[PDB]
């Protein structure tokens, strides 16, 4: 007997829905859900989805408070919808997915997954659940999420980290790391080798490395001659170049970490969503060098200097592709003389 | 001669509502009120409330810019309305009542609080404003607070502390002690004992005893050692754990500000309003370990060690109620072989 | 041939508008702007204007994204539009000006500036443009920005800080410092002498003189000694009186930082804008002193000091009237037996 | 190149979506969307519908402009979405159909209807169309209509009218009497033997039989002995009895048109869209009989009587069910004595 | 002393602004006005303009309930504003003006028309006002109207009616015919000669000649034999064809007033404004015969008659300029063998 009076009691007295009886007194106006507390409204919830205010405010209740795997992999995997849960979208604070099977009598299309209209869709499960590892095996197309091995199904390690809440961490009472596994048109598909980005934070970034650590704390020549990388370009593409008009390189998360503690910026992130390659706007505070457009990855330092040592350097200009959170992320790499000039992950 | 026009007038030359006569232009786009500054249009004020945009623009221009009691004080007391001022409710955004009485004429219910209508409501009077005392003394309903001594009237010794400009705050240049009378139904009533909560920030916490001061400072076992608190779960109660999937205890505040110092952690506020005890959803950013509804109150660490001190422990589980900030807080004990297991705010 | 489409391509593709050709699926809902990425609604855009969404976006992606003069300068200039280019205002998220000049559609008043419905508005010019200083000397009003010199036209130099994306700051990538033109009927007007506000920010102030660093490291009294400051009132007027109810002075935006270092305090910014002086309600959150209307300026201590030192002293009140920012501003002046009580910009 | 301006200048210069290149400023304004001539802001669109404003204007200006089926008959038939049209629902103000095919990038599914997404989906064929008969042969699920023969294919002759612009009519310089053929898995089935709506409005009722000129004219107990009609509760079922509190019967429109010439009546239409039965709260202004819920169809009199007269009249209380509109309709039928009580098409 | 709640009072005493004392209590929500009435909120105003809803609720207050011309020939005569007035376009809904002469604080250019903003537009003057005669003798631009003569100004006699609070009317009780004149750059023009729209409903449409009393009574071949019609293509351009899916001709309102008493049809007013010239989307109820774009005039048929009969007929395709209204109207003119085919509107 779902309603939003009901969904209202829950989020109240659960912090979430939790599936209790119970009604509260509810007002809606205009995109925002209020709740009437002795007398005075109090306010519940900011629809800031292209859903409904109270259709918007049931998903967000009936989000999944379980470490999940975070948006940016779900997308690479290609998947439409959930079983029977909503991955909320906490950096668009809206549902990772248009429609839902079995949470919501607005949004739902099915149900359970078995329904024929889900057969299509690639529905994402999580073998934590009682009988969705089952439903994957029946499914057609989907991505399943599991803690150990499933009798017969090759795995994929995935990231260490996993949203809980809309907080991205490497679980410590909680496991966070899942085996991955997908299905397209029936069929197993092997997913490939890949790197995972790190999911950190400009102002709160920290090391998970020596070099990591030995980048954030040496000067720019020094840590290049302890680890060899001279003519990788390092001091364009990490460091960043800031004495032109247009901001020169500065593609990896770690080095706009280090700039950061010496000198602000504004990165102006014009596509608010999750993805493994983010473009921002940014404007250098202190010089006043700027670029519209300037991508940036988080991949741990090791595997950045990894994937541009194992490149070859004898042409002027090539695209290098490389999987990252299981997608082809395309690279520019542009030689001279047998020396990198630029590598950045290529703006489509 | 109240108006749109004069009421904006004096946010603008005023700082806020403050009797001077004049106009400037006005224009109101969906919730939010602007004046024409020099051709352009500048945002005045976002309505955030409940009530008509223009209306909410004339409460907010007129509310109390003295120290005032915390809106959770006026809500343990019954406070339904206040005479002739608004209480801003700065943690809503919004009137913390609901009518007005000789204030603004879509919100007044009365322009005195003598009038009939106000006779069944708990009225609150200022002793700083000529003539509420009087008006306390011929009121059915009433909170009252003073300065000082009133004849006659047995006072209550509030909080150290008042909200300016929603800024909570123990006074130097201003007086934010106050002392409290209450009616109901013509009859004055005798005010409680109770303890205060400290109204403290997690981010910007400073302890107010030696005790709070040895708490941050020292490392748990010695200050379980220092204070004699063996056999009381602090450890659960006020320092937290957060080895398991569910964060146990970390129910006073102290113990969230130590934990905000060496890891972060997300609090959700899902009911966000001034209350004695709030309820977090609590996500600890370095384990994983998180609590969907966590109580959390602020008292000083040595009221909450005189509180449990106090209890008789040779019972499984029972309700202990406490008196803090004038109202009746329920505490769940649960001992095991004359020893705390755990101690925390009820949830109802 | 402009469309919303495109135009949310090119935000999406080049960060800001390029004259790119190419089209994105768009979604207006109330006042935001969404676009379909992978099958779900990313914000592109949030309207905080008193325009049409769709029209305040398209004056956003086409703002000037090179370092222009602050608002406040603009605005003290006279100016009333600019020459082909959307300056926007970040302080109040609008476009400076209602009109634009070949912008868009539904904003244009003209195509080019030589239109005779641009004779009577002063029209903002840019010499880094192609045409612009031409287009200047063929108007019948205007303000014109270049980097060098213009023959036979005689400059004002500029401040030496600009606006880049909203980053206010001292180029040393690119240029800042402008030198100023302007005619008023046809007649080029002679700018005066003026001083120039600093545009420096409470959390991240820096000295920019010895005075400065002087006055944020040295105690009040050891400074007012140094710079020989008796009789000067900095006690009151630069330093602050904390002591009773209503705050005394604190006029000068480094003696609010220096405050800021040791107590924080909140500043009620009620007519957001940029402006040479700016008004606060300002609450010191330690002593619960406060103030409704506190003029802050932010003018280099050293100019501040000359200013104040310039004075007669022999009168108990005079307006004093100072160019800063192109604009005239007056002071209020009070003294007594030679002696400076109080200096502040003068609340009209 | 599609493009909000572009659709508005289809609208404006085409009174409709015609191709045509072109652009025109727009303005969008909560849901209403504006252009501007002459300086001044003209309302071109106020969304109804639950799409986004701009989303919901561009397909309502390509809607389909040809006699259509009835949104009741399509629904009926199951179909899902439209083959490269929009069939607007002009009873809803919005488009009859969720998804598009080829029509508009934010709501299409597919470009063309061979898409293996549109497989599962009983997609709508118009054979006046080139090409579409043939897409409806190779397509899974599809309802075509068509104005002449298919080869190999039996029809189902559809209703007499169609809608043209919102207008029920039965065309006389244009077709609307369409052949209907529907496949359901690949296999092409056989349409049920079927009675059709009438589509008529209440205050333009055109008789269209001699029985129903006969019902229009002629007294209650003389169109009842012309027609041998007695036993078969007319005066109750299609006069309507308005003496007691509660309104008995009046379920056909014929009745409801009649009783309107003498009496004026309020039907509430309290789900507002095309369907074979209409329910509505009806108010009889003249004796204030009334009814919450009164199911009306709008049959030709000679069919519902052919109905009534092929019931068997020997139970108390049955389920009779009629295929109207390609759809089942229950009908209540309630007896006494071998005679007609009531007769009612069954709220459920 | 301007302010919404004594614009408010205005409306709710006097039936609009009238310049009299007085407040009520308003609450603005969304875009509509309501006034407190004995504890309940009554609807004032709902804003249909692009204007902030307080903003246009004061223009409507404040709007001119004379009777004034009719948009068209203001917009004709090219005014871009009015002189102390607000001319609103009952058509729109909405102010006929973007700005306003010493009517609104908000969209005020200046408070009178001698303010040098206003010489290079056409301002609106009217001579039943004191002085606005004399302030069109030495505006730059304008428009005059008046009830008589003008010493030392040629008249141009306007149409006999005018729209007096939204009713186009030819006044028996109040004068609506009026002298105009018009000056560009300081100079008073001579106007054209010009024929009139009669601006008539369709539903209330009356005959003001006795050639339009027989073409509402006659049958169509004799009426063209009673006036010589024979070759002129008024069964087609007058009478309308609505034997093809094509509706041919019927671009005169008397024409769609005759078939509107035989047949009802739906009149799409895709651009709803005032103008000489109106398009619609025609359907025609009775046959299906539609057109996207047919436009509409409504003149004097002796006047049309006069306008076909005065045109060379020996081209295929010619454009034919008329002056109606004041405005150049284009026509299409189509002939054959010396007959004309088709006169219409021209669609451009
Ligand atoms: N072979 C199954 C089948 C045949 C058709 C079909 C459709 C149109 C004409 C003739 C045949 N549609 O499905
Ligand atoms: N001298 C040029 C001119 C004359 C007028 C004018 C206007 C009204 C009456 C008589 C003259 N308006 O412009």
């Amino acid at each position: 007997a779902m309603s939003l009076e009901n969904v209202a009691f829950n989020v109240v007295n659960k912090g979430h829905f939790d599936g209790q009886q119970g009604e509260v007194p509810v007002s809606i106006i205009n995109n925002t859900v209020y709740t009437k507390v002795d007398g005075v409204d109090v306010e519940l919830f900011e629809n800031k989805t292209t859903l409904p205010v109270n259709v918007a405010f049931e998903l967000w209740a009936k989000r999944n408070i379980k470490p999940v795997p975070e948006v940016k992999i779900l997308n690479n995997l290609g998947v439409d919808i959930a079983a029977n849960t909503v991955i909320w979208d906490y950096k668009r604070d809206a549902p990772a997915h248009i429609s839902t099977i079995g949470v919501c009598s607005m949004t739902d299309i099915a149900k359970k997954p078995t329904e024929t209209i889900c057969a299509p869709l690639t529905v994402f499960f999580d073998g934590r659940v009682d009988g969705q590892v089952d439903l994957f095996r029946n499914a057609r197309n989907g991505v399943l999420i599991t803690e150990g091995s499933v009798k017969g199904l090759q795995p994929s390690v995935g990231p260490k980290q996993a949203s809980l809440n809309g907080v991205t961490l490497i679980g410590e009472a909680v496991k966070t790391q899942f085996n991955y596994y997908k299905k397209v048109d029936g069929v197993v598909q092997q997913l490939p080798e890949t790197y995972f980005t790190q999911s950190r934070n400009l102002q709160e970034f920290k090391p998970r490395s020596q070099m990591e650590i030995d980048f954030l704390e040496l000067a720019m020549d020094e840590f290049i001659e302890r680890y060899k990388l001279e003519g990788y370009a390092f001091e364009h593409i990490v460091y960043g170049d800031f004495s032109h008009s247009q901001l020169g390189g500065l593609h990896l998360l770690i080095g706009l970490a280090k700039r950061f503690k010496e000198s602000p910026f504004e990165l102006e992130d014009f596509i608010p969503m999750d993805s493994t390659v983010k473009n921002y706007f940014i404007t250098d505070a202190q010089t006043g060098s700027s670029k519209c457009v300037c991508s940036v990855i988080d991949l741990l330092l090791d595997d950045f200097v990894e994937i541009i040592k194992s490149q070859d350097l004898s042409v002027v200009s090539k695209v290098v592709k490389v999987t990252i959170d299981y997608t082809e992320i395309s690279f520019m790499l542009w030689c001279k003389d047998g020396h990198v000039e630029t590598f950045y992950p290529k703006l489509q």
